[PDB]
């Protein structure tokens, strides 16, 4: 009741070692979530159009336009690593485990508070704040999966990742259907290329509410709401990356001549020629035998188009890729497409005594070598008369189309029957945990924001809102907008997320990759003299795996 | 042995005998060696000669029998491949048996003389790598598995692994100016894997009177068909009807069609067009597809060719032809090569499959969606038009057509040379098939199997000292015996 | 037989998980051992006495003078760190573990190999090996402990820790009681201090031979031996490290005054007048309550006399210290007294390719807090008037006895009831394992060289001896040493060292310390490209845990 709490705190981390080398990993979080009451009660249908950004030629990537349903609803999402795992843990995990399954998930909302405000009309202003005791707190788990799948760890707008600070749910809004033309331009382009926004498809048009798909319930100060616990049925995720690419695939050739002394340049030597070496090729016209043209048993990674912006009903959109850049990982600057960029808040690892709107952002460079480095591929003439001339080979560097900044890697795609990829890492603690799987007849081999795919269904979106708290004048055939009583709720969110991982094994001479704490990075793990805290990414495929 | 069990199915047991000859190791010691043939790639358009990397040279040898060679004659290939529709493979074990190990003395006699004696107590060094714990290299790629007569002497292979490296090699051409970046950049340590077969393989020591025995594996692979298809996109579905047939025997004799082609019923998936012929027909998919041919891609490794999975078209009629996806295969006189010959040039072929799943990039062409015809030329790209200024070198080179529809078939397996079965990548997506062997192991297939002759040492032995081990020349001959079971 | 194996050869590591947290870790190794026939057949009493060194007055410390008994016989001993762990094991139990438990012990020999040599006259020098399948190998295990232990890895002395690299015993010999003088000196000093070797004291003779003491076995070729498993008895290990020191023990004080910005300079403050604050102190006449001043439970660390040589029967000795100086952590340059210093060749971790009989060395800095910075220490007189004078303060910069370079942090002493410590930390991968302990009726608190101490007995020395091969001229009433064939034996040497160890825990937000391969030490872990080989010392207290 009023008096009478309804649920316990609870943001350990619980590691309980089964029999071979298996561990369940428990990770329990608890917050305080406060809850104002919606701007509107109603939904409503909201059309984006930033016509002044994309009418400057050359800007087409900057397209915002869209369509959506802004809900009175908001979503409660769990769904990033750093709601449930703090450094150490994540060190833990990451340092001593080989790979992790995702288990099951559940969550509860329990010691809801719900007050009104009152701001008297006093020449100096003043407000109170007063227990509506009877008032309600109206929470919908839709379990069904009726609604849009809208993870919110794409906006970086889950929970926080602070236990001892309160944290808000997000405003729910989805996408509504539109028709969207941009035709690209560049600087110096004549004319005003087409840029329209079409409408609506009545065949494709879609308005979901809570009230009719999903049951509502309805919390007083008293009340609690158990989801129930939820399995998944996801592949599991490595914490291991590999290195090998196709030049380190398989038996390495036979050195007929070894370094007699320790030194830079003292190399050994394959001691044949290369045209009389033995070996397979599948290069059935010559008779090199070299690492770049022996035969491999398939191929490690692939190469796509790279910023490549492919159109449809909606408008443009980027072409995603599986694997990150190569030669990033010794060259930060080298970061490009395929290595995710996240921005985050004050809520999610950015320094919490910061000041202003910019965000903190970091690209994450994965420890696993299945990139490309387009600027060393090349096409040769099937004749592969060496050395070879320059109408016969197709550079990195030789202009497609005439444009002096396009070569012919940036519409290059190598993907094929013998592709041999990995998952997407965990990134902690930004990334998204879980995703849902599309509902078309094919599905993607993988998807890009998250290890761990849901096949058939992962749980059902949480959604709150506050009860309207009606005044005495409410007249609902009047086309004002309704007057309610200034409430808001503050309520406790705890959940539970279970992980089984096997605990990894020392299967060389040397030591591997591991996390550690030193003298450079000391300081991004313990608050500030203020109270400020942050949360840096961390790396998760530390540990090297063979992968042939 | 083919035993025939009931309902078509034959059980085919491949007994496999070789005498093995094995020296000890150049050096007791691991080697981690770097190889930079920067001389070769330092000329501007070499870069496809590039042999840099870095391995680890152990002590040990291999002993590997994953060729096709090394299990069947040729009368016994000629009984499969015409009489069999489909292969499995079933099961392999292997052992090592009547070991003997030698002495070396060669004495300071004028003339030079030595003599063999048998030592007893001395051991080879036997370990099998159950687990897989082991880098995989099959021999059969560099043509260093067991030799192919069972009345010939053979050796193991030296073993080496890859050892992770970081290289790059921007390429170039003949007239490209300055010296293109060529740089072997070292080793990335959170890649590093130092394997030793010591820490991770139990070893067995093996005296004269000693045998070791693998144990029976059995495989868990897909069945390998013995059957070529020769349809293409071409010869799917129902021709048309014919209205008008030949009347006379004769080479001009051809029938007709007997329908104006815009005037024809049937299902195409270009909607913008009255036209129904055999080449704008809707089919139910793609067999085979186009991939970018003598494309070499770069990583963190460096340039690598771009494999397919299947041949040229055209190389069936004119064997000159033959390129890119049409394996090369080159072998010494353990392997094929007539044993009798000097010199190491060795001997090759190109093996051209029956299957019909390539393509005739010359045939190919793209045209503007209108689709006016007869097409224009500013509304056509042929395989004749240059790509980027030059003239070698055309859409086709760079073009891909694997899709969703695409349908193709797994390599065939290549007789003697050919390796038979190989180990599936531990990436989480998995390639769909593999080219250089039909039998791909989805979850593990047999430990790789070491041998190594134990170190003899003499009486002036001193560990806390830098110059190399001193050891008494040894070397063992065993027997090594092998089964390989099909369905 | 002859021509039958009798073992097989195993190097690899098991870790098998059990329940509840707890590894069961199983460390295989495995030797090739070459042994040539003993310099004599018979025992010597052997009397070393380098007067030319400590003759130069101020040397005393490069005493050497000592009495042993030679013996025929080789000790096989597997007492060592490097022995049983490569460095990935062992980065995988310090990083994982934080406490290990010595379990069991158990050796073999066997495939035994004896061979002669025949070296002909011929001008040209040349000879032959052959096997004497007849000649035996003898084996003696001292079970009950009957000889004295001498623990090889004091001496670097241990087989070799490298399993594909042949390794040797060492000849065994122990101490034989005998009584010396040594006056201490410095350079100055007149005349020549008292400098004799006086002899053995009879009451005190001890003449042990294995013969009479431990059954010999003679292996032929065909012939093995097993040691039987043995079960030790001694207390856990520790693999964290305490940072905690007196002045880091329990209630920090309230501060009232907090900062409000962050920066450097940005201090809190107590802000209650020093002899106005509450607490307790030991001070009973002061009423200053300062963080140096303020009662503690306890005393962590103690402060003791460092290079202070101590002399008793046999001569002077360094008196050794539990624990290292404090500061070497920041400077190495600091490491002294307390601070193992390890220096050993090829066998144990020098670079295999190196030339000449300089040793590799290090100075092991542990990780643990419980050591002293003397050049902070003071005295001071106990009407402690603030702020002191001259008079009444001891320093450390004050000389005592009149010597500049001494003060009296050389000659301090605070163990007492309650000083706190703890035990030695591992040292990969030179350090001892196991030790004996001392047959006295009073035992030491702790052993400095090893973390396990035998409690009532540890695994028995092994043995080994080539049997003698006599020639055909032998005559045993003869003074002439006794004419044997040239004969040596290669065998092989199996032993199974097992721990228990349990998994860490996450007890805080941050990361901890992890041991990782790095750029920096990626080569130390690898051959080189002529096989040369190395093994560096790693540090095994990473972790953080709390004393208090």
């Amino acid at each position: 009741g009023v008096g009478i709490s309804t649920g316990t705190f609870n943001n350990q981390t619980e590691f309980k070692f089964l029999e071979n080398g298996w561990v369940y990993i428990t990770a329990n979080s608890s917050r305080l979530v406060h809850l104002n009451m919606p701007e509107s009660e109603n939904y409503r249908r909201v059309v984006v159009n930033n016509l002044d950004k994309t009418a400057v030629n050359g800007n087409m990537a900057l397209d915002d336009t869209h369509a959506e349903i802004v809900t009175p609803w908001s979503l409660v999402d769990a769904n990033a690593w750093g709601v449930w795992f703090n450094p150490g843990d994540w060190q833990l995990i990451v340092n001593t485990m080989s790979e992790l399954h995702l288990v099951s998930f559940e969550q509860e909302i329990f010691n809801v508070v719900l007050k009104t405000v009152s701001e008297s009309a006093t020449q100096p202003p003043t407000k109170v704040y007063n227990n509506d005791l009877t008032a309600s707190l109206m929470v919908a788990l839709d379990s069904n999966n009726t609604m849009p799948f809208t993870p919110a760890a794409m906006r970086s707008e889950t929970l926080g990742f602070y236990p001892w600070k309160p944290t808000i749910p997000t405003p729910w809004r989805y996408y509504f259907q539109w028709d969207r033309t941009l035709i690209p331009s560049h600087t110096g382009t004549s004319g005003t290329p087409t840029n329209i926004y079409h409408g609506t498809d009545p065949d494709d048009v879609q308005f979901y509410t809570i009230e009719n798909s999903v049951p509502v319930h309805l919390l007083r100060t008293g009340d609690e709401f158990a989801t129930g616990t939820f399995f998944f049925d996801c592949k599991p995720c490595r914490l291991t990356h590999t290195w090998q690419t196709n030049r380190a695939l398989g038996l390495p050739p036979f050195l007929n001549s070894l370094p007699q002394s320790e030194g830079g340049t003292n190399f050994g030597y394959i001691g044949v020629q290369q045209d009389k070496r033995r070996g397979v090729t599948q290069m059935g016209n010559t008779n090199y035998i070299t690492e770049a043209t022996i035969m491999r048993p398939a191929e490690v990674g692939y190469s796509a188009p790279y910023y490549s912006f492919e159109a449809s009903t909606q408008g443009p959109f980027k072409t995603p890729i599986a694997a990150g850049r190569g030669g990033a990982q010794t060259d930060e600057n080298q970061a490009a497409d395929g290595d995710p960029r996240y921005a985050f808040g004050r809520q999610h690892g950015q320094k919490t005594t910061t000041t202003g709107e910019t965000p903190e952002r970091f690209t994450y460079i994965a420890h696993q070598d299945t990139g490309r480095y387009p600027e060393g591929d090349w096409i040769q003439n099937i004749n592969f008369n060496l050395p070879v001339t320059d109408d016969n080979v197709l550079l990195p560097t030789d202009p497609i189309g005439g444009k002096t900044g396009i070569n012919y890697t940036n519409i290059f795609n190598t993907y094929g029957p013998l592709t041999a990829l990995n998952n997407v890492p965990p990134v902690y603690p930004n990334g998204q945990i879980w995703d849902k799987e599309f509902d078309t007849d094919l599905k993607p081999r993988l998807h890009v924001n998250a290890p761990f795919v849901c096949q058939n269904n992962c749980p059902g979106q949480l959604f709150v809102k506050v009860a309207p708290n009606l005044t005495n004048q409410y007249d609902p055939d009047a086309s004002a907008n309704m007057s309610r009583i200034v409430t808001y709720s503050d309520f406790w969110w705890k959940g539970k997320l279970v992980f089984k991982a096997k605990l990894r094994a020392s299967h060389t001479w040397n030591p591997i990759q591991q996390m550690s704490i030193n003298v450079d990075n000391q300081f991004n793990y313990v608050p500030s003299n203020i109270g400020g805290m942050k949360i840096v990414y961390e790396k998760s495929q530390l540990a090297p795996r063979k992968l042939y």
